[PDB]
């Protein structure tokens, strides 16, 4: 087992994982703050103050109620300054010509400002194929969904391998892993999972959530991504210390 | 095995099918225009003149290049004249708490024009009460993506048979599947077929085509998804019509 750092420079590292990595371990940081906000102000708010407590910013741009691309051009600048990769959790999920214009084209124009997107594996590898033609010249990398953090989650056993096999395929373009729990061997590859909180519960739609020290701890992955366990707390900025706190601690133990 | 005027009328049929199924019946079409442009002036160009040949216009408003909320207003204008329902192919594919944002808000505002939108089931079945909080009271339906018609697909098998069954537990919203055949018994589900072309073939990003009476007569779809065999035609009109007729009699050949 190698740290953040020395997997940073790994020969079969894709340059996007080798940026996160070496700002993880600049940072102390392995916190994916997930963004879950409709406003702008509150989206440039929370990313100037949170930028330094964590490596990644996951948006859902769909639910931003006066999203423009200025709004992306603030938030680069945010990324640039306190060092953090822009990531947009799209969850791809279509056949490869139609994801193909659904990430360069439209209002969001996504492969201009995202760092990382993501992809379900569900349509087979033409939505890898599909992406691929935009990210690659944009040098960009995906991550896919090889688990999924919600009760009657789908993405299990041969779903879950047929994921890895896939990542392991595209390896020019696909960084990583969304999943609950360390699902490939090669430690190219990031593992981020969601779902999580300090304390034990879920919510009313399906979300089940387990700790940091589980996740990163018990589970073996390197970054977890939280939104309410953060956003919802009056202090966004201590409950992101403490997130961050909690998530890198877990990580050098297991180190 | 009963007609779609007649499935109109069936006691447990949701009122968007049921609109849905007596149009089809009326102008004599299953087809359901796949509208991928990314010029708001061609999706409505489209929309007016093929309007009478379809019962459906399924949108990606992710790849409009100049959306506005207008241009949906003037969209539903034309579905209204014409006769057919407008179908937002957004796949929603996340956590209950999510999808029902990407749903409702945003710049988007999808549930505020769309009759119907699908759901992939990987996430569990929150995903649907997700949606469902927000479309049950507007009065909105939901398909289910039971199958995909993309080369390397993992919705097979127990994947398929847990789409069926989450429909079918959810039946107040959801009206219907994606899939590449008929996947439930119960005639109130309406079967929706992508990959659908006259002539053999594919295309370079996994796509695999199959035609009208295939899909429609030997399978036992209800209605013909066509976008590029359309689309990329001179005579976008003479190409539907022509697919309208292949779908309209490979149905009245099976009743
Ligand atoms: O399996 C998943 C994958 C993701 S990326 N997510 C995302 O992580 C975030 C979880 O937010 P929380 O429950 O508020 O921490 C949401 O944006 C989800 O859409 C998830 O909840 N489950
Ligand atoms: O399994 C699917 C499901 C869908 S909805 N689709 C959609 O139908 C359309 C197929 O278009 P064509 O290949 O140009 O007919 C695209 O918009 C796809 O996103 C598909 O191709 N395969």
């Amino acid at each position: 087992e190698l740290s953040f750092g020395a997997r940073a420079e790994l020969p079969r590292i894709h340059p996007v994982a080798s940026k996160l990595l070496r700002l993880m371990q600049k940072k102390e940081t392995n916190l994916c703050l997930s963004a879950d906000v409709s406003l702008a102000r509150e989206l440039l708010q929370l990313a100037d103050a949170l930028g330094p407590s964590i490596c990644m910013l996951k948006t859902h741009v769909d639910i931003l109620n006066d999203f423009t691309l200025d709004v992306m051009k603030e938030l680069i600048t945010l990324a640039k300054c306190h060092e953090f990769l822009i990531f947009e959790d799209r969850k791809f999920a279509d056949i490869g010509n139609t994801v193909k214009k659904q990430y360069e084209g439209g209002i969001f124009k996504i492969a201009s400002w995202a760092d990382l997107v993501n992809a379900h594996v569900v349509p087979g590898s033409g939505v890898v194929k599909g992406l691929q033609e935009v990210g690659l010249p944009l040098h960009r990398g995906c991550l896919l969904i090889a688990e999924m953090s919600s009760t009657g989650s789908l993405a299990t056993g041969d779903y879950t391998r047929a994921a890895v096999r896939m990542a392991e395929e595209h390896s020019e373009f696909v960084v990583g892993f969304i999943s609950g729990s360390r699902v490939s061997m090669k430690p190219e590859f990031l593992h981020l999972t969601p779902g999580v909180q300090l304390e034990a519960g879920g919510d009313n739609l399906g979300q089940q959530y387990n700790s940091p020290q589980e996740v990163i701890g018990k589970r073996g992955s390197d970054i977890i991504i939280v939104g309410r366990g953060i956003i919802s707390a009056a202090d966004r900025l201590e409950a992101a210390e403490m997130y961050r706190k909690a998530a890198w601690e877990a990580y050098l133990s297991r180190l």
